């Protein structure tokens, strides 16, 4: 890479890895549209396997950006509308509190306080229905944002219903394949296990549980990817109108539209955004925030900091990009280290290149 990119990356990431005791890390910088890759340390400490450009990391909630775009693609296909009631796609959801809760509310955590987690005990399709039927909202729909995997997870499941495809098949065929994300997985094939990094939690090697319909974890936090595929994902989100597939192009734009505002933050589908330039300090188990509706939603604003954090038991990920500047970064690590450290490092790198 240009020595300038080399030097800001190394000067920023080396101390981060030291301070946070990160076993392995991969970074991509997208600069004037082209990707530049950096790797450090270990995918597997015990087997002495290095992080490479081929190493798979668990994305955690960064998966929500894929879910948001897949949903956006389904809207563009005319299969679903965000304005539709949830009950249109799940008629068994007869309980009265569901009146007025739309797919938009599910996608954007504004349904009225859906819980962070689908309970562990939920296994069968009947168990899942019972959970959503019995849930009592604290708030009217579209009044407060409360981040919830049970909200965006259900959005993902319902968005693919009209297609007739499983969520995984829809994601593969409609998003991964067209964008040539050929090493991005929900279920990791046996052939790819050699490249699947271990996560590290309290010094112990860990992986996420295999996804299951009762957890809605494929839909909310189940994607694994390489630094190369994630750089390609950022490129695709930086320049959606260069994508050949018409509905995928509009799906990406829809996911970067601004639906709600909370302080300086705007909620998209999966993606979260702030106006650029951002105050770097402007970028808790439960945080309930009143939302202002953006009526109608602002189409993807090029002058934005668009980003998403993600974590699993053993992994910490971050993606951020600025469309106006053709600039972006992906940071993948096999330890879950604090979010502000990720954002600090990303901003230091992008600001220097901007």
């Amino acid at each position: 890479a240009p020595q300038q990119i080399n030097d800001i990356v190394h000067r920023t990431i080396t101390p981060l890895i030291e301070q946070q005791k990160i076993p392995g890390m991969a970074v991509a910088v997208i600069y004037q549209g082209k990707p530049y890759y950096f790797t450090w340390g270990y995918a597997d400490i015990a087997k002495k396997q290095p992080v490479t450009q081929q190493t798979l990391f668990e994305l955690g909630s960064v998966s929500k950006t894929f879910t948001g775009v897949l949903g956006g693609d389904a809207i563009a296909r005319g299969e679903i509308k965000l304005s539709d009631p949830t009950t249109k796609y799940w008629p068994e959801l007869t309980a009265k509190q569901w009146n007025g809760i739309t797919l938009l509310h599910l996608a954007t955590y504004t349904a009225g306080g859906l819980p962070l987690q689908v309970p562990d005990e939920v296994k069968s399709s009947s168990d899942l229905l019972r959970f959503y039927q019995n849930w009592q909202p604290a708030w009217a729909p579209g009044t407060q944002r409360l981040y919830a995997n049970s909200s965006i997870g259900l959005f993902g499941a319902l968005a693919v219903k009209p297609s007739g495809l499983s969520f995984e098949q829809a994601m593969q065929t409609r998003v991964f394949q067209p964008l040539k994300l050929n090493h991005t997985w929900i279920n990791v094939p046996p052939a790819e296990e050699k490249n699947y990094a271990w996560g590290y939690r309290e010094g112990k090697a860990v992986h996420a549980a295999a996804v299951s319909p009762g957890a809605l974890d494929a839909e909310a936090y189940g994607v694994k990817s390489t630094i190369e595929d994630m750089a390609r994902w950022v490129q695709s989100n930086l320049k959606p109108l260069d994508i050949n597939e018409k509905t995928l192009q509009q799906g990406i734009q829809l996911a970067q539209s601004r639906y709600w505002q909370t302080g300086d933050m705007y909620q998209g589908l999966g993606w979260e955004m702030l106006d650029w330039p951002v105050n770097p300090d402007s970028i808790i188990a439960l945080a309930a925030r009143p939302v202002k509706a953006i009526t109608p939603p602002t189409p993807a604003v090029r002058a934005s900091w668009v980003h998403k954090t993600g974590a699993t038991g053993g992994f910490g990920s971050y993606v951020a990009f600025i469309p106006e500047k053709e600039l972006g970064i992906v940071m993948l690590a096999n330890k879950n280290y604090p979010n502000p450290a990720r954002v600090d490092a990303a901003w230091q790198i992008l600001n220097a290149l901007q």
